[PDB]
């Protein structure tokens, strides 16, 4: 055996060019050069923390490739995976529209040259006269042109290749980020190609050197960009079940589709083409000729669809599924999930994130501890609370800090200090209760609160049941109570409820929160305690999972409903608690994943954008970093316990103002079905919340002191 013995051995990145039928390894200080005549294998093995190895395994095709080549990669797709035990996820990636994961494995971005092995082109090879139109904000693509002021216009930037001279050009109509971006394409060609021996000389139009105007003659006039993501068509999506010939049949109409749905004897289509990609699902029972056919199926079910051509496929084992797979899914869990240390797969990208478990005495010095548990402190600043009367905030009585009624919309003012510095964050908590016109004026308040305090305060919207964690924290020991629905101004206190159920849960930093529910059986749950004041007795009911903190918590919630407690261990059950509940019921006993939560949902960046009341989001792949937050774009980082919405300093007002409703977009379209409740936290440029910066390693905490831009150009350019 040849390149096959030298393959996922090491965490890393492998790529070879089919050939003839044959693996040839790229030059490794050419990965990221892409010829379009060819086609290219990429394995990316990842080292789990439990120190195995996870194989991604991509096939990339460019736009002049034949079919016969086309086939010779995906052949060895197939082999290569087997070799690997079939434990691999198999990817088919087309040129112009690569999965993310493919793109992240490229932080310069990509080069499309012209050529290929038929054309006579290997990869080794001097004398250079090339020019690249580099197209891209998140995905820098740099194509290979023509060699004309034709290939030319005012939109994007321009690489002129002359070997020992390489010429970036960048027009009048181009962004500054985007000509940042270009820089990178620049200096890689000056660093990998020519091992840092040539010069990178930068200029726009106008200030073209005789050198690049020697060889594309005089400039004429240029016209402008053609400006090119994810829209709306992204909820919707349909399971398939697969026969061999080739038929489908149609299994889940519409997402969330039931885990069981999938079977281990048969392979399944998660057909998500309206939005660009489709899964296919091996079962490890399938049989072994449907598990080598999948790329088979899977393109043939392409053209019976009508989807484009170059529609993302992904390959995925039963036990080794994707967490998008999965979230298309409801709750997907696993047979293993609280035994181990990761889950089906560990997304690339955080791969190398060091886990941070919770300490509150060293909170403070940790960036990454505070975005691991969306906790900014310990919750031990000063604050004050409204309640919203009306159309003004009204203090709320500091004798009953911690306890929020369903009829009611609060704003909490927190004082944070993590590190050396402080800031401050704005909480909008909206009961379910609280009527229309409280609720759109807590909004409203809570915006100007902000600019009152200079628009530097981070500002969360919260809505009852769904708390971030570190909300629970602010009241030193006590619980955060929530009530179903009353209110508390001073005409209008409300009577109880004859039999309220209680919800008590804790943090990972140790506080809880009794949340009100309906009284009924079907709402326990294993992992917390419950609270149940009958007029009768008083109910402790403590799950298996339950542990001290809620314990604690429910035993000082029923301190406050003066009702002696009536300790109940589950399974255990007195006669008088399930009639009080109305009979027995079926509830959630499957555990949470409490630290596993990042596994299953990574945090993802994406750019969020309106032009035409379209929306237009499109994720940024690779390793979180601060360079990828563009001071005039509005960013998403969703943690699924939470999303972020980073502001730039130099984006548009009206991208501005609606930074609650596009993040409340983003999360109504996902097609993970997420809760609507969940909540958004609006973030501006520079004055980031520890939650936020602890995701990005290599944050700099003054990089914005000097334009990103400036210091690209003067730096190694």
């Amino acid at each position: 055996h040849p390149e096959f013995l030298k393959a996922g051995k090491e965490p890393g990145l492998q790529i070879w060019r089919v050939e003839k039928f044959d693996l040839v390894p790229v030059p490794t200080n050419l990965y990221g050069d892409f010829f379009t005549g060819d086609a290219y294998v990429i394995l990316k093995t990842v080292q789990l923390r439990n120190g195995n190895l996870q194989y991604d395994l991509h096939y990339w095709l460019g736009n002049e490739c034949s079919q016969d080549e086309s086939g010779a990669a995906a052949i060895f797709t197939v082999q290569l995976d087997d070799y690997l035990n079939g434990r691999a996820v198999q990817h088919r990636e087309v040129q112009g529209f690569e999965s993310a994961t493919f793109l992240g494995y490229f932080k310069s971005g990509l080069k499309y040259k012209k050529g290929g092995v038929a054309s006579g082109f290997k990869h080794v090879v001097v004398v250079v006269q090339r020019l690249f139109q580099v197209k891209g904000r998140r995905v820098v693509r740099a194509t290979e042109v023509p060699v004309s002021w034709e290939s030319f216009n005012n939109g994007d930037c321009f690489i002129l290749d002359l070997g020992n001279n390489i010429h970036q050009w960048c027009g009048s109509n181009s962004n500054r980020y985007e000509r940042l971006k270009a820089t990178q394409v620049s200096k890689g060609i000056r660093d990998n190609e020519r091992s840092g021996r040539a010069r990178v000389h930068v200029s726009e139009e106008g200030t073209e050197p005789e050198a690049m105007l020697q060889v594309l003659g005089p400039k004429p006039a240029l016209p402008a960009g053609t400006e090119d993501e994810d829209a709306a068509n992204r909820k919707l999506a349909k399971l398939y079940k697969v026969s061999n010939t080739m038929s489908v049949s149609l299994v889940a109409d519409e997402n969330p589709f039931a885990q069981g749905a999938l079977k281990s004897e048969d392979c399944f289509i998660l057909d998500h083409g309206k939005d660009g990609k489709i899964f296919v699902w091996k079962g490890k029972q399938a049989n072994t000729e449907e598990r080598k056919a999948a790329l088979k199926t899977a393109s043939d079910f392409i053209t019976k669809m009508d989807y484009p051509k170059q529609t993302q496929v992904s390959v995925l084992p039963e036990g080794g599924e994707t967490p998008l797979f999965k979230q298309f899914f409801k709750n997907w869990r696993d047979p293993d999930q609280t035994d181990g240390l990761g889950l089906s797969y560990l997304s690339s990208h955080i791969a190398n994130v060091e886990r941070v478990p919770f300490d509150a005495a060293t909170l403070h010095t940790s960036t990454a501890m505070a975005a691991q548990h969306g906790m900014d402190d310990d919750g031990t600043g000063q604050k004050q609370i409204w309640r919203i009367e009306g159309s003004n905030k009204v203090p709320v009585d500091p004798a009953t800090y911690g306890q929020f009624y369903g009829g009611d919309s609060y704003i909490i003012l927190y004082n944070y200090r993590h590190g050396g510095r402080q800031g401050q964050i704005i909480y909008n908590w909206q009961g379910a209760q609280s009527t229309q016109d409280e609720v759109a004026a807590s909004a409203i308040l809570t915006a100007q609160l902000d600019e009152e305090l200079g628009g530097t305060p981070v500002q969360s919207r919260v809505v009852q049941g769904k708390e971030p964690a570190h909300l629970m924290s602010l009241f030193g020991g006590k619980p955060m109570i929530i009530y179903k629905g009353g209110t508390s101004r001073e005409g209008g206190q409300t009577a109880p409820a004859s039999t309220r159920l209680f919800q008590v849960r804790a943090n990972s930093a140790g506080a809880t929160r009794p949340v009100e529910v309906l009284p009924k059986a079907g709402a326990l749950n294993s992992n917390d305690a419950f609270v149940l004041k009958t007029p009768s007795a008083a109910y402790l009911w403590v799950g298996t999972g339950a542990s001290e903190a809620e314990k604690t918590g429910a035993q000082e919630l029923l301190r406050v409903l003066r009702a002696q407690p009536v300790q109940v261990a589950e399974g255990s059950e007195p006669d008088g608690f399930w009639e009080a509940l109305g009979g027995k019921a079926a509830y959630r006993t499957s555990p949470r994943l409490k630290d596993k939560k990042m596994d299953a949902h990574p945090p993802r960046l994406f750019a969020c954008s309106n032009k035409i009341g379209r929306f237009v989001i499109e994720e940024v792949p690779g390793e979180l970093m601060q360079e990828d937050l563009a001071t005039d774009d509005v960013m998403l980082l969703d943690t699924w316990d939470q999303v972020f919405v980073w502001v730039g300093k130099d984006s548009q007002e009206e991208e501005k103002t609606e930074a609650l409703t596009s993040a409340k977009r983003y999360i109504e379209t996902d097609p993970a079905n997420r809760d609507r409740r969940t909540p958004i936290t609006v973030v501006k440029q520079g004055f980031e919340p520890p939650s936020f910066v602890g995701w990005f390693l290599g944050w700099d905490d003054d990089y914005w002191s000097v334009d990103p831009l400036d210091r690209a150009m003067a730096e190694l350019a």
